[PDB]
DNA sequence: CCGACCGCGCATCAGC
DNA sequence: GCTGATGCGC
DNA sequence: GTCGG
């Protein structure tokens, strides 16, 4: 982390603006900023020198000349002091909690752990389990784990439908060793762009992790998006393994590719690439990539590889452990 | 200057 | 109910 | 907050 000062700073007031501001774009500049600075290979020395970076404008600039001159932002000094501002930040941290319900939790007078503990009526479903896990959520995951989640996973699947093909994307695909969840793209030939020739296709495979109690809580779940908690058995005697967020994606299998590269991000990567695409006259979703008309979204291309996405927009292949924005 | 900023699934809500 | 908009999240 | 045209 040769600039782990700056990139945290930054990452800081993004989520200020998001959870605070509810400004989603000066969000989202912050990221983009953090990320270029993130990767690039050398300690800075100014906010000159950042500035010359895409994404970082004269206000970063400046906040990075405060910075390396006092280790310190005052803007920021002063967030962390604003009561509202912290309690707003806290209530974020919980799964179902966004900035909209965090503001309005604040002015019903709940704004800590034990708050919400006690008001669980007042909570949807998905900020009940986001509560209950809550410290479970913060954990990281070696891949270690992550490996034997997976190997459950693929064999459940298996059990369900030889045909089914489950892919652990994420951060895990990317070669993180730690993760924050597992992201599981999941294909069958029954479910295709052109037909859905048999249903209950994600239902199945979440009935079956179930089943065997890896899956514990749902979050959210449809046709196509499955959003919830799982755990991995513990040995006799032994403490249990903390419950961990897991995402899957039932994707058609004849747009494999665009979904594979989708759910194997990063986010800002893939919102990067995207932005590229805008600009070379294509649109990129995990479905299709789709050439830009005159006027709206053309046809989707054929694709044949995640290489094949990256030729279109003329970017040199690169492999998920470079995605890592 | 200033329009545009990646793209979308599921849950919830308002209005009809 | 439906549609569209919003919140939250991937 | 940044930036392309
Ligand atoms: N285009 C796009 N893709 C996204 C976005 N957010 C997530 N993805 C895609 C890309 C992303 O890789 C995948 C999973 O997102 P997570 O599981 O939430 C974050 P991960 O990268 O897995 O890292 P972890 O912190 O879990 O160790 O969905 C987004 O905003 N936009
Ligand atoms: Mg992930
Ligand atoms: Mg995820
Ligand atoms: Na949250």
């Amino acid at each position: 982390t040769l600039n782990g000062g700056i990139t945290d700073m930054l990452t800081e007031l993004a989520n200020f603006e998001k959870n605070v501001s509810q400004a989603i774009h000066k969000y989202n500049a912050y990221r983009k900023a953090a990320s270029v600075i993130a990767k690039y290979p050398h300690k800075i020395k100014s906010g000159a020198e950042a500035k010359k970076l895409p994404g970082v404008g004269t206000k970063i600039a400046e906040k990075i000349d405060e910075f390396l001159a006092t280790g310190k932002l005052r803007k920021l000094e002063k967030i962390r002091q604003d009561d509202t501002s912290s309690s707003i930040n806290f209530l974020t941290r919980v799964s179902g909690i966004g900035p909209s319900a965090a503001r309005k939790f604040v002015d019903e007078g709940i704004k800590t752990l034990e708050d919400l503990r006690k008001n669980e009526d007042k909570l949807n479903h998905h900020q009940r389990i986001g509560l209950k896990y809550f410290g479970d959520f913060e954990k990281r995951i070696p891949r270690e784990e992550m490996l034997q989640m997976q190997d459950i996973v693929l064999n459940e699947v298996k059990k369900v439908d030889s045909e089914y093909i489950a892919t652990v994307c994420g951060s895990f695909r990317r070669g993180a060793e730690s993760s924050g969840d597992m992201d599981v793209l999941l294909t069958h030939p029954s479910f295709t762009s052109e037909s859905t020739k048999q249903p209950k296709l994600l239902h199945q495979v979440v009935e079956q992790l179930q089943k065997v109690h890896f899956i514990t809580d749902t979050l959210s779940k449809g046709e196509t998006k499955f959003m919830g908690v799982c755990q991995l058995p513990s040995k006799n005697d032994e403490k249990e393994y903390p419950h961990r967020r897991i995402d899957i994606r039932l994707i058609p299998k004849d747009q494999y590719y665009c979904g594979v590269l989708y759910f194997t991000g990063s986010d800002i990567f893939n919102k990067n690439m995207r932005a590229h695409a805008l600009e070379k006259g294509f649109t990129i979703n995990e479905y299709t990539i789709r050439p830009l008309g005159v006027t709206v979204a053309g046809e989707p291309l054929p694709v044949d590889s995640e290489k094949d996405i990256f030729d279109y927009i003329q970017w040199k292949y690169r492999e998920p452990k470079d995605r890592s924005e």
